[PDB]
């Protein structure tokens, strides 16, 4: 997308922004380097204890602890004051180009031409206000400031390591390409096993949304655990290609881990070997690891903000391309003519119009009509071809292509805008007022008058009718949107508003459709009131107006033909001769679902335990190698350094290996209960109620979307959430029982300035709630003023009070600009702290440690050890979606146990061999969750026993809907309802679904589906389908019914798949065969083939015909009607016959 430089994103930085905006650069540049000195300050402090410690195997410790103390208390304090200074100007600078830049854009907005809202009209324009206006407060605020720090200490790093240690600096970057190539290999592996689990999720997601988009015909044939075995084995292959993918990303991770320790490793290595030369001291070599760590950390960190930064350019380069467009039309300027009287006349030469959008439509060609003063004008056309855009051209909504006007000497053009529109009144058909007082509404219009003849307008209107005897005697507070009025209401209020002093001309355009009797004799009755005195040519269709007139004017597709009377008018043949026209789950018992899988779940938190415990033991390992550099013995110092660069690579390979460890048996388990879980959710949904799933709710791709996601997503409860947990606390306990240990004292002092870290957020919080409230509340008002500005741009205009709609949008923006200087100051304050306390704890503890130090209670390394464990807890603990997960487990196990609303899974009941025909129902008063409020089913007693063939037709809404949902056991033959064995009955039937749905598997598959209970053998298949007729076709195929059909729906039609549903119906080799409407939406030919083939297959055999069309009906024997779930309109098939002519 198209994105400014930083020239243009700033333009709108006046003087006062601009000083902001330098003094924000310089400060922000200042606290970037402020952490570089810290670690040449913190090298220094560290080859003080050194020192100190070398010479007990001075008293110059306290003193120079105290100058490196006063030095950190002077970075906390620059930091403080930088870090708020700069956080505040950058967002002073945002908050002033933000107001700047929303006065002007609306200013432009209002300005643009009608033919350039009609372009991008009210969406863009919201969405642009909104979202963009985001875009650029986040991208010119605190983000470029932490942006310019972010490059001045990834310089004043790099500088500083060079120039103290050009040879270790050089040596610690060109370690950088091992990690490069781990992340290479990282990446292709990653790659690689990711579209691999993608391929193999897909394979099982497939049949999932087949099963659940066709669940009808799927449950109605007994087929409900074949699929279940497809599931299992789909989702078990899944299983392994997920496992495998978690197995490589976890091992690709605990090789980067492996690298980063490696490269510790070395460099410590390198260090020691230098130091031995006498080259780098142990400070030196600290100074530089430290500042080339943290250049490259904080480069890292702030390519977020890059983002951020490209966003706010992409958005500012829309938002100033608005700015910038120059309406053809100035609405505003001053430049024209305002002739002091004006006869009001109009006048129009051949003016050619087209819509800026979409030029090619031509409507108003050699339009050429005069109106002289004092006179009404009758308007026509048919699809208001002319009317419409002539009306709208008089308002200077669109710029005369080609033409004349020669209004009384004056050209529209040549004129003030704004005297122009003011010059005439003209409504919409119906102008949403604004939200304001109904005394505020009829004063918006002409201010002219303000209160006095604002309130005599009212006598004119018809209006006061309801006004004097309102709910107020003009309406304080009244508000509206709120309050409800009638449409003869509004529009009596809008001809109020119209005739609020109108100069001249008056025009209304279909001001009288879309009201009721009474308001449209009474809206006739102003409009013909309020004619006499002005010119007026108002655009309707109604009976009233078009009798009444003085002149004629027609143009019924933009062709001037009549300028006269109206008899004229009804012999040129116009209208006027065709007068005619969720209880979220605990813990426990999420865990309850893993009970099973214990056993990987055990090992992985124990290697979890372990991998956590490791961290304390690299800091502790840390506190060795720096307490290891001040012993007298060069070679003791080659033998330490090397057994603990050793150890460095001995704790990234348990790290690398218990990473690996964790990754398999924590990908195990959560495959596994993924599988449970999605297992038990699939027999849960086919076990539940047909009426269940319709609901909007439970559509079928929210279903496919639940078991796809959340599945996975349950992972994130019950192991890895364990594993993340106990990772957690077992760092933190033993760094915690290290410290105290090593010393109780300073132990106490980290711990408690612990909390000032985050506790001092109470306030922010505090405070950021009513930012919040403000920012939603404020840009939805202000926004819906803005979207009444845009959406009503024809009435805003037409009102010629573009300026108090932007006034009113001002004073609503005022608000939210001081709500957000207090959020910038009080975000600019936390942040300061934030920054400055981790510089004052270092310089605390470090002092603290020295007294502890020469007192006795604590060893050189000590105060290093307590220090680098709790800083690298902290650490750690800030690196480690767990509500996320639970809400979908939640949903989940809601799910797979709800309710057995209608238990069609029970396979219990007796099912005597012999099936008597009986269709009778008895007692069932039941109604459709879907239409619960109209009369679905009642006390059905319909009959219909062996031999029959019955047919049915609904009156209301496709009767079907009722008796062979509720037949099917969707929703008895002698025998109650669900002491059936409802296995046997949806056996045995032959019910025909709608629209013929196969599934993705071979023809010989489809075909044996009829049946799941027992198998099936070729030779019934091939019996089954010659039966069903569908073999003629299939005897061409790439192998016969066996055939994949890799096609996969191309080459089937419409009959071939009816007649393959019919084979797989009567594959069961039912007695009783029922429709719901199938044999439909296929040609003539298909559908007497299909009717000829279910005719054969009745051979000897009872059905129930439910067609829709006589064709199939005549071969029937009696017709019938049900509404509401009752018999009616029974009789034999010539009598309903009768009844249905057609
Ligand atoms: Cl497992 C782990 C621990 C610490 C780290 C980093 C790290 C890097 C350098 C140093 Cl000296 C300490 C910790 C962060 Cl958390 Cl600070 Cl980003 C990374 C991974």
């Amino acid at each position: 997308l198209p994105m400014v430089g930083p020239l243009a994103l700033f333009r709108f930085a006046d003087g006062k922004d601009i000083v902001l905006i330098f003094m924000g650069t310089v400060m922000s540049v200042a606290h970037g380097a402020v952490l570089p000195l810290m670690c040449i300050v913190f090298g220094d402090m560290t080859d003080s204890f050194i020192k100190d410690s070398m010479t007990s195997h001075q008293s110059t410790l306290q003193e120079d602890m105290q100058s490196f103390a006063i030095y950190y208390s002077i970075m906390g304090f620059v930091v403080l004051v930088a870090a708020y200074m700069q956080v505040s100007f950058w967002a002073l600078a945002a908050g002033r180009q933000v107001r700047r830049i929303r006065k002007l854009f609306f200013h432009r907005i209002m300005q643009q031409d009608i033919g350039w809202f009609d372009v991008n009209e009210t969406g863009e324009l919201n969405t642009r206000l909104t979202d963009d206006v985001y875009k650029i407060q986040e991208g010119i605020g605190d983000k470029v400031g932490m942006l310019i720090q972010a490059f001045s200490t990834f310089i004043t790093s790099f500088i500083i390591g060079f120039v103290k240690g050009w040879k270790l600096t050089l040596v610690i970057l060109a370690v950088s390409p091992a990690l490069g190539i781990s992340a290479a290999i990282f990446g292709k592996v990653l790659t690689n096993f990711t579209a691999k689990e993608q391929t193999a999720y897909a394979k099982a997601g497939a049949v999932a949304e087949e099963v659940l988009s066709a669940i009808r015909t799927v449950f109605a044939f007994s087929g409900q655990d074949r699929e279940i075995k497809r599931y299992h084995k789909n989702l078990e292959d899944a299983k392994n290609m997920g496992i495998k993918k978690a197995i490589s990303a976890n091992i690709a991770m605990g090789f980067t881990f492996l690298m980063i320790y490696l490269s510790y490793a070395l460099a410590f290595w390198y260090g020691s070997i230098l130091i031995m030369s006498k080259e780098y001291t142990i400070g030196t070599v600290l100074t530089v690891f430290f500042v080339v760590l943290i250049g490259a950390f904080t480069m890292g960190q702030t390519s977020p903000n890059i983002q951020s930064f490209a966003s706010a350019r992409g958005a500012a380069h829309k938002v100033y391309s608005i700015i910038d467009n120059q309406p053809c039309i100035d609405s505003y300027s001053d430049a024209g003519f305002k002739p002091d009287s004006i006869k009001g006349n109009i006048e129009f030469r051949n003016i050619h119009f087209n819509y800026p959008s979409r030029p090619d439509v031509k409507i108003l060609n050699n339009m050429s009509l005069s109106v002289k003063s004092g006179q009404t004008i009758a308007l026509v056309g048919s699809s208001g071809c002319g009317k419409s855009t002539t009306i709208q051209l008089l308002q200077r909504f669109y710029d005369p292509q080609e033409g004349s006007v020669s209004i009384d000497t004056h050209d529209i053009r040549s004129l003030n805008v704004r005297y122009l529109r003011e010059m005439i009144g003209v409504v919409s058909q119906e102008p949403i007022l604004f939200a304001t007082t109904i005394a505020e509404n009829i004063k918006y219009g002409r201010p002219d008058v303000t209160q006095q003849e604002i309130e005599q307008a009212a006598k004119e209107a018809n209006a006061y009718d309801f006004i004097m005897n309102l709910p107020d005697k003009f309406e304080t507070l009244v508000g509206d949107r709120g309050t409800q009025m009638s449409g003869g209401q509004k529009q009596r209020i809008a001809i109020a508003r119209a005739l609020v002093r109108n100069p001249k001309i008056l025009l209304l355009d279909e001001a009288t459709s879309a009201l009721d009797a009474e308001s449209e004799t009474i809206v006739q009755a102003a409009l013909d009131k309020v004619r006499l005195g002005r010119t007026t040519i108002v655009v309707a269709h109604r009976l009233s107006t078009i009798r009444n007139a003085d002149v004629i004017a027609g143009f019924h597709k933009g062709d001037v033909i009549e300028l006269g009377t109206h008899s004229q008018l009804m012999e040129k043949q116009g209208v006027y001769y065709t007068l005619v026209t969720v209880p979220p789950v605990s813990f426990l018992k999420v865990m309850r679902l893993n009970l099973s899988e214990w056993p990987y779940m055990a090992l992985g938190t124990f290697c979890a335990i372990i991998n956590g415990m490791m961290q304390p033991l690299f800091a502790v390992i840390f506190s060795k190698i720096i307490a290891v550099f001040a012993e007298p013995n060069q070679e003791i110092v080659r033998q330490k350094s090397e057994f603990f660069s050793l150890m460095f690579a001995a704790i990234g390979g348990v790290t690398f290996v218990t990473m690996f460890l964790q990754g398999f048996c924590f990908g195990k388990s959560g495959e596994l209960l993924t599988l449970k879980l999605r297992l038990g959710a699939f027999k849960s949904m086919m076990r539940q109620d047909l009426g269940w799933f319709d609901n909007p709710k439970n559509s079928v791709g929210a279903l496919t979307t639940r078991l796809a996601t959340d599945a996975a997503q349950v992972q994130g409860a019950t192991g890895v959430r364990m594993a993340t947990l106990a990772q957690n606390i077992a760092n933190l306990g033993t760094s915690i029982i290290i410290s105290f240990v090593y010393g109780w004292e300073l132990t106490l002092l980290i711990l408690s300035v612990v909390p000032i870290m985050a506790v001092a957020g109470s306030v922010q919080m505090q405070l950021l709630a009513g930012h919040a409230a403000e920012d939603k509340k404020e840009l939805e008002k202000a926004g819906k003023i803005a979207t009444e500005a845009i959406e009503n741009i024809r009435t805003v205009a037409s009102l010629t009070r573009e300026p108090k709609f932007e006034s009113l949008y001002q004073e609503n923006l005022h608000v939210p600009y001081k709500n957000s200087q207090k959020k910038a100051h009080v975000y600019g304050f936390t942040f300061s702290f934030s920054q400055a306390m981790i510089y004052f704890a270092y310089a605390g503890c470090f002092r603290f440690g020295a007294w502890l130090i020469k007192e006795g209670r604590m060893d050189a390394e000590g105060v290093y050890l307590v220090i680098s464990a709790v800083l690298f807890g902290a650490m750690a603990v800030g690196e480690a979606n767990y509500a996320k997960a639970k809400m979908s487990a939640s949903h989940l196990m809601m799910l797979m146990n709800r309710e057995p609303a209608i238990d069609n899974l029970s396979e219990e009941g007796q099912s005597p061999d012999k099936f008597d025909g009986n269709v009778r129902f008895e007692g069932v008063k039941f109604n459709y969750p879907s239409r619960p409020e109209v009369p679905i089913l009642r006390g059905l007693n319909l009959k219909v026993s062996k031999g029959e063939t019955l047919a049915l037709v609904g009156s209301s809404g496709c009767g079907k809907s009722t008796t062979i949902q509720l037949l099917e056991r969707f929703y008895l033959d002698g025998i109650s309802a669900k002491q059936l064995n409802i296995h046997w009955l949806r056996s045995q039937i032959g019910i025909v679904s709608q629209e013929p749905v196969l599934f993705d598997c071979t023809l010989a598959e489809n075909i044996a589906y009829g049946d799941n209970s027992r198998t099936v053998t070729l030779e019934e298949i091939q019996a089954a389908a010659k039966a069903a007729n569908i073999h003629s076709f299939i005897e061409n195929l790439p192998q016969g019914y066996d055939t994949q059909a890799g096609d996969k729906g191309t080459q089937l039609s419409g009959g071939q798949k009816q007649r393959i549903a019919i084979a797989r119906a009567i594959l069961r080799n039912p007695k009783l065969l029922l429709l719901d409407e199938a044999t439909s939406a296929l040609d003539t030919e298909s559908e007497k083939v299909v009717q000829e083939a279910l005719d054969q297959a009745s051979r000897g055999r009872t059905c129930i015909v439910v067609a829709h069309r006589l064709s199939t009906i005549q071969n029937a024997d009696r017709i019938a009607v049900f509404q509401a779930g009752v018999v009616v309109e029974q009789g034999t098939h010539q009598q309903l016959l009768a009844k249905k002519g057609i």
